[PDB]
DNA sequence: AAAACTATGCATGCTCTACTGCTTCTGATCTAGTCGACC
């Protein structure tokens, strides 16, 4: 139940974000997907296990996508 | 010496106050099921 967390449970809520849509009256929505993931990481510092950025691997053929999949 | 008045004990009924047993109401607990929302 992440839905719900529980008092008495170890583990915690942590949030990975992937996508900025607006920040300072600047509106992000039709940038491009490059810019948004730049301006992501000037946003927040990430702190480990309650805030993170998702990393995102450059790739350019398909034995790279079944790499990692498998 | 005989008769009338009064005292005390006892029977009698009725009324009132504790104790036991049956029935019903409430509280507490457990178990089963439903719904919101996600994926």
């Amino acid at each position: 139940d992440i839905k719900r967390m529980v008092e008495d449970s170890d583990l915690q809520t942590c949030y990975c974000v992937f996508d900025v849509l607006m920040v300072n009256n600047k509106k992000l929505g039709h940038e491009t997907l490059r810019k948004r993931y730049e301006i992501l990481s000037s946003i927040f510092t990430p702190i480990p296990g309650r805030i993170e950025i998702v990393q995102k691997t450059q790739a350019h053929t398909k034995n790279e996508v079944i790499d990692a999949l498998n």
